[PDB]
């Protein structure tokens, strides 16, 4: 990991990151025990191996909220802890890996096209797919899964769409047995994301758009612990007489 | 490490702190890239073992600046993450153990009492000192040291007077093999501390004060990385016809 930061930016940044921390100290006269705890949980943290989901969960969404501003394709959210490139590539109309027990889930059909900012679609097209399990897991991150488990990257058609079936998506529960699962514990917070596809979408001389679709009405959208919900993405699936739920969602994307 | 903090404090606390740097990285416009570069960072300074480190020399004068408005007597400074317990016990007119090397560099008498807040000199008080070397180690965190080199809890007497003979302390570099190195590095920063000693002094009946002693004129009193100098721990000490340096300070305790 690499960026072109010079020495005055970082040195600004660091003034005020450290400026604004030791001014939430003061402001509540954190003491010393409390500043051995931190210390302790800090390390634990490390130990844990939870810096991703840690720096995902809490402090992605502002990064994202920066990449924002200057985009006016679809809404963009956190990437989180669980992409993993060059999933296997499927055909504009597919469905994506999944297991015999999956299949017990009702079914979600997602279609749509992507476009550029004037709505003309696009050819060359890959939407990058990958989202849990119903019992919370994500392949890669669960021994007992196939490895591309709910994972795909879908090759649009000539004119950019795809029709996509997976399993509708559940909330998730974001790891508690560690160090952020404390931190949540300690506060009487929320450790739960509401049901979510994950989803990175490129084409040919356009900047990609890393995203998320929630469900409406669905549980923890009011109150996701990642702070990474966003109106415009919350999807209002349609059931059919097969019992699946249907539901379009075009990419927009800004050129590069 | 245990602490008493509610629920609700530790909510609010987590609030503003996270508040607080997501509001720096979009005042700055922090970058995807260098979200990466963070991500890494935090990773490598758990992998370093330097969270004691980063947390003593960046965050610790804020935790001090909150106990010091709770007290009357001498100013405290940082404890820093160097302090051993149970340094062996010496006579209230001693020297600190030193090495053959340590006995080539200009000698610093130390002298005062310890009193309670009215100035009555205090019984059964203990003054622990610590500090580096001539060559810029402490003892126990260089493997060539004999163990308690420059290390002593020093028995004050009936009126709570000591006479200390150690070496006179010279600048101190902190580590820069590692990511707190590198985090100064990158911005330019100066990776140094003044000449100081460490002491804690204690009584019965008595709050402690963790502090530190600095020299006047010394290089980095206006420029420490760890920002924890203070004007009033600030010694002059006097030169003999000896060669030997000579200082007086009195240590006044709040009590507990
Ligand atoms: C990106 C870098 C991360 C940014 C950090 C922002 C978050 C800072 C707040 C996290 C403080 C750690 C609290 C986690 C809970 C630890 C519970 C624990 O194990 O200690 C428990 C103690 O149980 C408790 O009473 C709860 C501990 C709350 C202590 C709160 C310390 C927070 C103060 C430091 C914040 C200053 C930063 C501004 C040990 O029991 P055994
Ligand atoms: C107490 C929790 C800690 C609080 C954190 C506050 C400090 C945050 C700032 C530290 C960011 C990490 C910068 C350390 C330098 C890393 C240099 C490096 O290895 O990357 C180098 C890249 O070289 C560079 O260009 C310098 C990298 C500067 C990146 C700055 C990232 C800081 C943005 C995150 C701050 C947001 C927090 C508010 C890899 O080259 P190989
Ligand atoms: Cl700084
Ligand atoms: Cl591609
Ligand atoms: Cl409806
Ligand atoms: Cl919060
Ligand atoms: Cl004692
Ligand atoms: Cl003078
Ligand atoms: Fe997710
Ligand atoms: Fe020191
Ligand atoms: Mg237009
Ligand atoms: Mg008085």
């Amino acid at each position: 990991a690499t960026a072109d930061t010079s020495p005055e930016r970082l040195a600004a940044i660091a003034k005020d990151a450290l400026g604004a921390l030791n001014d939430v100290i003061l402001k509540h006269g954190v003491t010393y025990p409390e500043y051995r705890v931190f210390k302790q949980w800090l390390i634990d943290v490390g130990e844990g191996g939870e810096w991703p989901l840690f720096l995902d969960v809490f402090i992605e969404h502002s990064v994202e909220e920066v990449l924002a501003r200057s985009r006016k394709g679809t809404m963009g959210s956190i990437e989180g802890p669980y992409y993993i490139e060059n999933s296997p590539e499927l055909p504009s109309k597919c469905t994506l890996p999944m297991r015999e027990e999956d299949e017990k889930i009702t079914p979600l059909v997602f279609s749509g096209q992507v476009t550029d900012l004037d709505g003309n679609g696009l050819a060359g097209a890959k939407v990058e797919l990958w989202h849990a399990d119903n019992d919370g897991y994500y392949s890669q991150f669960a021994p007992h899964l196939p490895e591309w488990n709910l994972r795909g990257t879908i090759i649009a058609d000539e004119e950019g769409r795809y029709e996509i079936t997976t399993i509708q998506p559940a909330p998730y529960q974001i790891p508690t047995d560690g160090p952020t699962g404390q931190f949540i514990e300690a506060q009487n917070g929320h450790p739960w994301r509401p049901a979510h596809l994950h989803l990175i979408v490129s084409a040919p001389g356009k900047e990609s758009v890393t995203t998320q679709l929630y469900f409406k009405g669905g549980e923890w959208i009011d109150s996701d612990v990642a702070s990474a919900t966003k109106p415009e993405l919350i999807l209002d699936p349609k059931t059919g007489d097969d019992g699946k739920n249907y539901v379009t969602y075009n990419f927009v994307l800004d050129p590069a």
